[PDB]
């Protein structure tokens, strides 16, 4: 037993590498050209932390982080694949003569052996909402392999939380569970389970992307230091929030994205997923309240967003808000393994 | 004693005749153009029908329709109006030197006593669905005094029903009894009280217009003959309907408008409140369904729109539908006394 | 009862009625200055509440009684005479507070408490504060109140000030000449055009305004909630004398209301004033029916004179002059029709 | 059991948990010809219904089975194996039929009922039919159908016909060309590309289309459920010869399929066919690998060879040549991955 089988219900792991094991997903990845073009930027304009360094690519998929490392003149890669994908990676490591350079190692990262401790750990990991899918943990537990003063690209992410008001998106939803109000569908009624339907609904966070004057605060950031963490700290996240509103209305929700930084010798190198900057295919994520909050410029919206990692590689969310004004307060649960795609 | 008061709670009957003896309530009505102008249309164009004739205008307001009445040559007015907007017609009488023939009676139809019979009997007494404030009543009570073979202008009054699809208007209701779906407003749980403010707004009809290609079937038409009806008929207004759906998708309600039709001895002349036709003060009523019905164009939508008259001079309706080919029924309740003016 | 010798029948059936409607609770409970104020002013008070025995005079929803409760109230006695008392008692126990909420459906000129309280708190407001004469209702309640009991609200001041519009002015002789026609439809309606102006000018106005049309400081007439017994509010005599500070023509008197949550911690104060954040009160003008030319410096005496009547409003009579023309002018309003201006 | 020899375990537990979301019985249940057809098809059967005993194989909401209970039946089973059997209960107390319909969670392939039914009833079609294999699940519940019993459906015709789509065929090798391309971010893909190809060319098509790229009269492969044994659905041979309305290049086969309900007094029809309004079935294409010129007058001829496997699905193997001419085509593919492309 190895810490992500003990983590990680088999049925999961089966479709998560799966998904990657197509080259239509890699291929999608890769297209995402501001996440490619930036890791890219990141590693040639820090060219010293890879020059003659070792280095480890954690879940190297096609190979295309690896690829960047050895342009920037690596002097040996070890690319950690657990999907079918390590095979790929291996025919272009070969086709572009880098087999000096480009050693693809297939299995989970928490799972073969190295033959040697690295200079530096890169890798892919984010996932909607930054933590999804849960392989920063992946990430986290390769340092194994790290020598100590070893970096980390990317070494930092940043979560933002927002409270936002989208009267549209919230009757969006609350019509789709409203098929289970009917009385008398085809002569049935099924009112007993519009609850059950209400609850089902407003446990999926929405992925997409949306102005950012529909912000009702500035964002609260919470941050994960990856030269820091431990695995461990990842298994619950409690982030609490104090938003001073900026603007009157109905808080339907609060809206996440994430930053992450290249802290490198030369530059520091940000990618950014913010409602601001140019779409990524992240996009953004929005927790909906079943019944919103109102609230005045002025006021403070104070809670807490607590994160439990679950056993299908994502987690359960739980949101506490509160106008502390009024005493106005929301308690939501969500289900990131079931998003809505917008 | 009076049928007036039997069938009507004091309460109730203050207020609608203070609100009636209100002159900006009366130029509210006389500025309509369409009911205004259609009524001197339909007794000035069949004058034979009042040349040298007796004529009772029920509840006559301003006198504006005994005015008519005097234009086309009648030969005795009597002008009955129960509240204080009878001194008002008293003294627009006077002033048009009109003293000779039309004759101001102040009091309920129900409860004056009159010097005659009469040839024919002139009214306005429609409200909002046609049946709101339960006026038809009084202008039917009032054939006591007409003369057999006497004639009422206006004659018969139709009602139209017409299923619509209006998503906007439903989730406009609905988000306003959202806010007893609070678990927490100012710290206090409103949700116990969710099915009860959905009930209470889904109960208010809404009268505005709307374009008629909400509409999705045919009308079905309802005749009330005001010459042959009596009084108690109106007690229980019982409109079964089958409409045959001309279009696919969410039926919200039903709609409501109504004609009247002056039938006179030279031409018959119509007076209508449809969506086709230029706004009156009537608008038009939109009757909701708590849960709208999908129906597919060619299915047939079948039930009943039962009118129960309560004595705050309105009507309990009661409207049950069913999609004939699934069997999806919806049944609801609506108070027509307290409607959502919606127009703006 | 007491309310029953002052209120027409007809006239609290409708005014029941119209409080029976969870729409109209929640067009109140939706004033968030209104609510939010009252909130504020209970909870930052919280001694004023904690293990005491409170009354709430008209709970509609219940609203108030939770922000007793909130505060650590003991005993919450929750008296409403519309159908709403039933709403009332279904929040209630979902808030899980039969402990200390108990509902008394009836007019608390009717009903029986069982114990006296140590505060009672009402929101009895009507336009230009004594509308619908409730306040006469939370006066009534303190038959209940301990000796040295409080009042939440304490005090209420009403503020009277000349204004300048003339065009609100213009626009009762814009309606009224409707009948100023020789052949509407071949009548001649003129005879009415006095009656209708008359009624026009009968209806207080209740919308909102710019502060600067305003032409005096105000002056202030304070009810005592502590010291007032309800037959000082059945004839209610304002004397005013405006310094004015403007020059122009003067036509008719704004008024709003303010009241004041005087507790053991602080005082709070919810205002409606025109210089504030608009509540469901608006304000309120009465017309003179003649104008009055002022200049600065001169001054506008006169009475503001409210006399109760049975339909749970008032009967105002404005008399003013300017004290250095002699020029004089007056009104009769009926606060029950007030015409809603406000777009 | 039957379902557990046959089905990998990490399949199952996707399957059923995707049918216990409110969300997924609302889709099949908001298709109107789906759901309205089934009411028809019991309604206006009602003597084979009156006083009968029922099985309702896979009951989701329960909706099937009010619809028997409209019908008249005296006690109707119904078999659920998802969560949804919590909620279909729910909705059995609330509409008053607990002496009517009773709920058994559990596999139909392991459940315990006590005694013979008159009629079996089920929804167990997928795309092209068989997918899922839930129709397997359905043959399998007739041990529990009395000799005179009947099934509703009664037989399901999956249809097969040749299609031209150039746009289509053409699709797959322009995204495949990603790959193509000798410095992607400085990467030579181009190794690839073929993988790419062979990796789309697998997928079945899930999308609708116009009826004229059809080019001959289909071909229809008949299982009659009152007579088929389970066994019959594990290798599926369908041998086809099109006669070509139409000269062009045949680029794949299109699928559809239609299922009757024959009762005592009438024949319901539902039909996915892509001549009737569309369902959530929508249509499925397998393309050939290179496509087949045919003219009007020429025979299409070969075989649609469908083997299940125990991921709840079928390995589709086409083989194809124009016989006129000799020309020939084939392809292999994955339905249990198919492409969305709607
Ligand atoms: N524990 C793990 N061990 C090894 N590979 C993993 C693990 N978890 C996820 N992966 C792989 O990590 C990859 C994550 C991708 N987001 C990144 C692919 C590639 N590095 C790129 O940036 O394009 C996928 O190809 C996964 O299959
Ligand atoms: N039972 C009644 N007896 C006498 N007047 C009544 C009665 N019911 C209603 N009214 C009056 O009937 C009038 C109805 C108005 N719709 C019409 C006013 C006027 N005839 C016009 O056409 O402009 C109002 O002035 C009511 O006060
Ligand atoms: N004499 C009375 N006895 C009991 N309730 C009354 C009386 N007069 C008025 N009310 C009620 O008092 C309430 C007054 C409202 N302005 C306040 C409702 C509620 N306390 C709130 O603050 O939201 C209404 O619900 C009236 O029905
Ligand atoms: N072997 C099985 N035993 C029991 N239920 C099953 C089995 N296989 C599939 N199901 C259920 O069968 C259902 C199939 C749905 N197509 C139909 C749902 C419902 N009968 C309706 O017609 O709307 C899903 O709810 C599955 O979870």
């Amino acid at each position: 037993r190895s810490v992500f089988s003990e983590r990680t219900e088999e049925s999961s792991a089966v479709q998560y590498f799966q998904f990657y094991g197509y080259l239509s997903q890699q291929q999608n990845m890769m297209q995402d050209y501001v996440r490619t073009g930036t890791y890219q930027r990141a590693i040639l304009q820090n060219h010293t932390d890879f020059k003659d360094k070792i280095v480890l690519d954690v879940g190297c998929g096609s190979g295309i982080l690896s690829f960047f490392a050895a342009q920037a003149g690596a002097r040996k890669i070890y690319a950690v694949e657990a999907s079918t994908m390590a095979q790929h990676a291996e025919v272009l490591v070969k086709s572009n003569n880098l087999t000096d350079r480009i050693v693809v190692i297939p299995g989970k990262v928490e799972e073969v052996s190295l033959p040697e401790q690295v200079d530096i750990i890169i890798s892919e990991p984010m996932g909607y909402m930054l933590f999804n899918e849960r392989m920063l943990e992946s990430y986290l537990h390769a340092k194994k392999y790290l020598k100590p003063s070893g970096n980390m690209f990317p070494t930092i992410g940043d979560v933002h939380l927002a409270p936002f008001t989208d009267e549209q998106l919230y009757m969006e939803q609350f019509t789709k569970a409203n098929f289970w109000y009917q009385p008398s569908f085809h002569g049935v009624d099924l009112s007993a389970l519009r609850g059950a339907a209400v609850d089902e609904y407003f446990r999926q966070p929405v992925v997409d992307t949306f102005d950012i004057r529909i912000l009702m605060a500035k964002s609260v950031k919470y941050t994960v230091n990856f030269l820091e963490a431990k695995e461990g700290d990842l298994h619950r996240i409690e982030i609490p929030f104090k938003f001073h509103m900026l603007h009157s209305g109905l808080v339907h929700g609060l809206a996440f994205w994430f930053d992450v930084a290249f802290i490198g010798s030369i530059m520091t190198v940000w990618l950014s997923t913010a409602p601001t900057e140019p779409l990524t295919h992240w996009y953004q994520v929005r927790c909906l309240f079943q019944s919103p909050l109102f609230a005045k410029a002025g006021d403070t919206l104070s809670g807490t967003c607590l994160l439990i990692a679950n056993k299908r590689q994502s987690y359960d969310i739980s949101i506490v808000a509160q106008v502390d004004q009024t005493g106005s307060k929301s308690s939501n649960l969500l289900d990131l393994k079931n998003p809505f795609f917008r």
